[PDB]
């Protein structure tokens, strides 16, 4: 009863099922002005009748192995949902009639003597919007449905659909693999479009949990339907466009995708790679060539296949006259010939072949739906047969008490689906779980262009197998995929690109994490890594490079010890100290002789001792610079013409003594600097406060001033073939030496600072014996 | 029939309706191994029961009215949903059962004469998974639902659920309200749950979508129920507990929050402040005082309240025995006073007071959900009443053509009720807009403390006008908000702390960006905003400050143009051209005494033309600085005893000359460096290559070398009073002035480099003076 379209045959028990002929309802709305009436479907569905086809082939397969139900035979009253809440209500309204005593006792029947005979257990509801609707009426009278095709997640929810199983997957492993997919191949800016029912809704949030964990964020979200207006199309395409993300995730259904991708191949949005759910990953309203503009290599999911035997020359068997028992074949025949069947359009003969048009009921490569539709029917079956098996003392029910078969109600068939354990005719164990469904393995595919008069082909890439460990559950041998539908390489689909090592990550204000900018990080970057966030500190010993790289750019090593700019001065200290050993050895052969040449040849041959790296003895070892020169400046007041003689310790010892006190006020330590920036490695000696300048004070700027002073009456003098006048010259020259010294010391720095010290030494040192020991010997 | 707990009353016109008398089924599951029976409801909702009341007493009261529908009375067949889908769907399939003619033709009735004459609006199912349950049934026979707090967007969706109407605001307002309350509180981190169902599923979305353009990164988002288990609990608190945001988004209903709230407060997680959805915010299932330390201060949403007369005291006109058209009311008794009625538990004498104990059926406040029943059934009532005062020719249906009241279909009633326009008793017009819905405007509570033994108190601190523009809608008069119970500051719920202005922001890989770091910026940060994402750079006039703020340090102004250590040395020059022109007097009154006195004078007193800020000019007026010393130099070969005199331009037009070439190899600019870091702005004028070298060795370096040439034979010769021996001490103290003056040159920068020159010249210059005119003049 109800609608004037089933499919109806009898039996002992019936079993009930609905399908989806038709694509939708049409899209007239009702004002409500007269008496509203039932609403026509409008589409045409072929894999739905090519299912329907598949639910029957099996109940007479059943109904002819005595193997499996003997003496019992099946019928069935499938009705159609027009793929709507409301057609599918007016059927499963009409299911449950004769168990409508429990509330409703004022059935009074009044209408048959079998009463409609009972359905013990319907099949389906594709739709999960549908199967929702459905199951919460058909859990007041507790029959169990055994969905083939819906798969969201609310259903698994069983405190509140109390009878419901079905052989398809879960959609909370396909959300995952959505996100391992991507994952694989490392994007990180995606969108995603939903359908906004019951598939994709709940769909789609498992995705944005599980592409958080990965970071992959998200762009945009936006939900479609398919009784949605042209602002809202145009709303959703303005977001596509307005955005940079190649990789659409898109979780809808078939038909709800058709208004989005007829608008966009009409805007011709060319360059966006699809991830496809498992709905419209083989759809024939979207796998069209006309599309292939838009949608190609898009990324699907399939369920496994599955192989039923006769079931191709089943569907071969088919007549709109033959069929008694099948009322959709007629407006099958006339849709698929556009004939007009007789009991614009020419009127059909009825004697066609279906084989020659081409239309998806029999043009297809693999039983995917078809194959859970059958099964499905199986486990139906089966667990009528065990209960056909039972003995007493032996039933899942009180007491071990097991019941009839002639009078069977629909509770216990559903107490025994939930014990189900039995295997396919590939040799597979099928068990519904706790929340009664089975889990199975994906095969992705992709979309590909058969290139001799063939739509679309579907070529199959791998695989995601839900049985092994996390992280390792998806396999795709990634040779055969054409993004795009031409291309090779994998697209670019990040939000910024990932630039180099010389930089680190700066990020705009109020825009996601998986895309920033980069800014280059000066003065010590080390930026080793390739996507730092915050590039590193230099460490003491070195400097950043030019790009700003890892430094191994290293500091300073300013000491000049072996230079050629220090090592012309060591010869020229040689020289000088050979030069007094050759004076020493003439004053030899041939006090005034023995210590103003000793001294004076010390003060010239202990200046080489501040030459190159220095320490703490050899930061030390510069009062002796001016130790020396003091004992060795002794000859201005010993061989002078008015000279007891050897009191030279008056003033030598003080300035030793004034040394051992300067040794505790300015250091023995040399002590580094870091004036410079890349090479400012240094090493300066740091004079406490006045210690040097006081003993500098003390000997060399006093001895020369006090023979000046004595020789004032000299200098007009001779004595001693003008010795005075000799003495006067060497003492301008070392002043000279001393005026030339002082701010070309204090105005420079590390490496030169030493060579101006060294350099008026050995000019003093010099002078002092080029004067003295040339004109007492030559004449 | 159906249920036996009715509330039924005869009528012309049957209404009938839903309401959650109980807050769910027992928690008892079938095992199924009996015949499974009908579940029992367990708790007991005082709320619902007043909602109940609400419904039957606009009934009574428009039977009362003849100015409303005269000589027509109105019935009602209430049931009760204990909260749940079966027990809505056992009682809204016994209100179809008249209408279940023209799918299922099989009813034949054959049970009353009336045959249960049929409802013609159902009122209500409260849940918004119970409604969505109901109207899937109710739109195949086209019956009017008029839902009073079913409240979420998804029934909005009239291709689907096309007879449903509502009298409360939907929620895309309120979820949008909870987005402007926390930008006006400036959060930037807070946490959602949502129960898991139709009402909390969608209107997290909504809230999700919603708090990213404000850029309200959210931390959590877990899903409860209320019957979900202990591992989900824990699961849920575990994230509570281990994430840290202060505020939490709660879109739930009152009974599924309850196994959150009890294990909670159990292990007594105190700090979280809540926000409330609308279900939850004024509920007495959560408004516990022993509850208080977790749940307090929680701002939340309130619809807005309504003024129904003589309501307060029809609900204290109830009794057991009195009421006989009301199944309820026995249970209700001795539930309000744990009697036991008869026709542990004591019996019950039916006498007492109800006003006595303490119960939410009338302790309250303000009519919220209760006034909504009572718009409902008056709305019905108008629609009824707009068909009642129909003229032909006027009405709505097809020719204008309207219908009776002795034979009135739903569909009609469903017509006239989607043109609706009518008026409250408090004055305001109420119109189904096109999806069939009220706007109101909210009214935010906050949940007090009332000392003195009551429980908790719900504090009005403002409102939410959805009339209002866009970015103006929310106005909160936070004066009175304890934030969690006691406190008055707004607590902090950022993810990272807004840090300062002398850093910019740094990101964490893998993190959300609500939450950061934050970096000093090195050298050049003017870092001036205070949540900069990117310090700036500075500019080349400044430097950045010590705390890297806002960098109005500035460059260097190295000049010395009347510095105190330049001013010194200007006195000097000033002074040695005073000598000059003294000792030029003096050869005045008592080609050698014109030129070399004009030329020495000169290259004395142009010396101070080079001292401060250098230019064009200034800086190419450093080539007289040889020039006129060249010219005073000519008095080595003028004045000599072996002297055509005036032949001194056979050498300085040579070097005038040579500094005519030189103004084009060597520049007239003065040049700017940047050595330094800070202070750095320098003029140091750039000698092109070996310009002033070749000029000082061609002019300087020549003479002096000449003259000793030629006084190497008249140093031992007096002549002219020792002018020989003058001249050659002279040439000797400008070659020691000389050699002073180079390495000292060459080894110092800036304002110390253009001093050492001056120095030099002005020695030379003073002592060329001082060596000859002195002596000329003494003697
Ligand atoms: C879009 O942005 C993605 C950031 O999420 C980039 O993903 C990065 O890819 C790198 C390889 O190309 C990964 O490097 C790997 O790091 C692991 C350490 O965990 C190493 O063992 C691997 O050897 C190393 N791979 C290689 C080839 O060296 C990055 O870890 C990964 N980033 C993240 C956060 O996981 C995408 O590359 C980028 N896409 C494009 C086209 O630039
Ligand atoms: C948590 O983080 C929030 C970031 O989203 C901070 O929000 C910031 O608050 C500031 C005021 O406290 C805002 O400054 C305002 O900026 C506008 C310019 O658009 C000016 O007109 C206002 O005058 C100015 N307000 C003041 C008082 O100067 C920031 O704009 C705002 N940030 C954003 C991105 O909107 C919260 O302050 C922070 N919470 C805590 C406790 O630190
Ligand atoms: C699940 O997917 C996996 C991977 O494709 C399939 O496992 C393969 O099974 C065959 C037959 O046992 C083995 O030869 C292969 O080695 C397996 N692949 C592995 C272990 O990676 C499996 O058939 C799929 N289906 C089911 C129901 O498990
Ligand atoms: C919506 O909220 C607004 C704000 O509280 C209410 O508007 C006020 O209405 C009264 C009466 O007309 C005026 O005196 C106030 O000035 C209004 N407030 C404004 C304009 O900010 C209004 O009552 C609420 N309800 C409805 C149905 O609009
Ligand atoms: C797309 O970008 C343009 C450019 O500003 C803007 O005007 C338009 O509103 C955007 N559309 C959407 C849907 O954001
Ligand atoms: C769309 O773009 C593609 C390539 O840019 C081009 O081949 C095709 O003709 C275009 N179609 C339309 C309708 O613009
Ligand atoms: C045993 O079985 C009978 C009927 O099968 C049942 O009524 C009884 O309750 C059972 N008793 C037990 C203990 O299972
Ligand atoms: C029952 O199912 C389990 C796994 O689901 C399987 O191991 C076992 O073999 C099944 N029982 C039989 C009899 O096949
Ligand atoms: C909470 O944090 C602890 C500390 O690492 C961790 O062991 C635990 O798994 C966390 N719980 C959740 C729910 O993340
Ligand atoms: C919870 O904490 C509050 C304050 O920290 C304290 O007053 C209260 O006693 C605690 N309760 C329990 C059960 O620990
Ligand atoms: C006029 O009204 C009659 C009955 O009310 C109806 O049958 C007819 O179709 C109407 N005609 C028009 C043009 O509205
Ligand atoms: C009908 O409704 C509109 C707005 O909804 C209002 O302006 C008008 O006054 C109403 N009509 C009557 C008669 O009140
Ligand atoms: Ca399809
Ligand atoms: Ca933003
Ligand atoms: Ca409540
Ligand atoms: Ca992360």
């Amino acid at each position: 009863y109800g609608p004037d379209q089933r499919a109806q045959k009898k039996g002992d028990i019936i079993l009930g099922g609905l399908f989806p002929i038709h694509f939708g309802v049409a899209a007239k709305d009702q004002d409500l002005k007269s008496r509203p009436e039932s609403v026509e479907c409008i589409r045409y569905n072929f894999r739905g009748f090519r299912w329907l086809q598949a639910m029957i082939f099996a109940i007479e397969e059943i109904n002819s192995s005595p193997a499996l139900l003997p003496n019992l035979t099946l019928g069935y009253r499938i009705f159609d949902t027009c793929n709507t809440v409301s057609k599918a209500l007016e059927a499963t309204l009409s299911f449950v009639a004769q168990n409508k005593i429990d509330s409703l006792n004022l059935d009074e029947f009044c209408n048959c003597s079998e009463h409609i005979p009972s359905t013990i257990a319907v099949v389906g509801a594709t739709g999960s919007g549908v199967s929702t609707a459905v199951a919460n009426l058909l859990g007041l009278f507790y029959i169990p449905q055994v969905s083939y095709a819906s798969s969201s997640r609310l259903l698994s929810n069983k405190n509140q659909f109390k009878s419901f199983l079905r052989t398809i997957p879960n959609d909370e492993h396909q959300a995952t693999a959505m996100a391992d997919i991507i994952e694989y191949f490392r994007w990180n800016w995606v969108g995603t479009i939903a359908a906004d029912d019951d598939y994709g809704r709940p769909g789609i949030e498992k995705f944005r949990e599980e592409a958080e964990e990965r970071d992959i964020c998200i762009d945009f979200s936006e939900l479609i339907s398919q009784y949605s207006d042209e602002e809202e199309i145009q709303h959703v395409v303005e977001v596509i466009q307005n955005s940079t993300a190649k990789v659409i995730v898109v979780f809808s259904s078939g038909p709800d995708l058709e208004p989005l991708i007829k608008e966009i191949v009409r805007r011709n949005i060319t360059g966006k790679i699809w991830l496809a759910s498992e709905a419209w990953a083989s759809s024939s309203l979207i796998a069209m060539p006309q599309y292939f503009h838009v949608v190609g290599g898009t990324i699907g999911f399939a369920l496994k296949a599955g192989q039923i035997p006769g079931f191709r020359e089943f569907l071969k068997k088919v007549h709109p006259r033959k069929s008694v028992h099948n009322g959709f074949a007629k407006e099958f025949w006339e849709e698929t010939f556009n004939c007009h069947l007789q009991e614009f359009r020419p009127l059909c003969t009825g004697d066609e072949n279906i084989s020659s048009v081409e239309t998806p009921y029999i043009d297809y490569t693999h039983l995917r739906i078809s194959y859970n539709v059958y099964l499905a029917v199986y486990s139906i079956a089966h667990a009528l047969q065990d209960i056909y098996t039972c003995l007493p003392g032996r039933g899942l029910f009180t007491n071990g008490s097991c019941a009839d078969i002639k009078k069977v109600e629909a509770w216990q068939v559903l107490k025994h689906l939930r014990h189900l354990n039995f295997t396919n005719n590939m040799g597979e164990q099928v068990t519904f779980d706790e929340c009664g469904d089975l889990v199975g393995n994906y095969s992705i595919i992709n979309w590909h262009l058969s290139p001799e008069d063939g739509s679309i082909v579907f070529k199959e890439v791998g695989y995601y197998n839900v049985y092994a460990k996390k992280g390792e559950r998806l396999f795709i041998n990634e040779e055969k995929i054409l993004w795009s539908g031409f291309s090779r390489e994998v697209p670019f689909s990040n939000c910024s690109r990932d630039c180099l090592a010389g930089t680190r990550k700066g990020i705009i204000e109020g825009e996601p994490t998986c895309c920033f900018e980069c800014v280059e990080c000066p003065d010590g970057e080390y930026s080793d890594e390739t996507d730092a966030s915050a590039c590193n500190k230099c460490p003491d010993d070195f400097w950043s490079n030019e790009n700003h790289t890892s430094c191994i750019a290293k500091e300073i090593e300013f000491l000049s010890w072996t230079e050629p700019f220090g090592i012309a001065l060591t010869l020229f200290a040689v020289l000088g100290i050979f030069l007094t050993a050759f004076v020493l050895g003439v004053f030899i052969k041939f006090e005034l002789s023995y210590l103003l040449l000793f001294s004076l040849l010390c003060c010239f041959s202990s200046s080489l001792f501040f030459i190159g790296e220095p320490q703490d003895w050899t930061c030390r070892l510069r009062q002796p610079a001016f130790g020396i020169s003091f004992v060795l400046c002794i000859s201005c007041i010993l061989v002078k013409t008015n000279r007891q003689f050897l009191l030279v310790f008056l003033c030598t010892f003080m300035q030793i003594v004034i040394c051992v006190i300067w040794l505790y006020t300015a250091p023995p330590s040399s002590y580094r600097n870091q004036e410079l920036e890349d090479e400012i490695i240094f090493i300066t000696c740091h004079e406490g406060s006045l210690m040097a300048l006081g003993f500098l004070i003390g000997y060399t700027c006093l001895l020369a001033a006090i023979c000046f002073f004595f020789a004032f009456k000299s200098r007009k003098l001779p004595e001693n073939f003008n010795e005075a006048k000799f003495i006067t010259f060497s003492m301008l020259i070392f002043f000279i030496v001393w005026i030339s010294f002082i701010p070309a010391y204090a105005s420079t720095y590390g490496k030169f600072v030493s060579a101006v010290e060294v350099i008026a030494i050995l000019a003093a040192s010099f002078g002092l014996l080029a004067c003295i020991f040339f004109n007492k010997i030559y004449i």
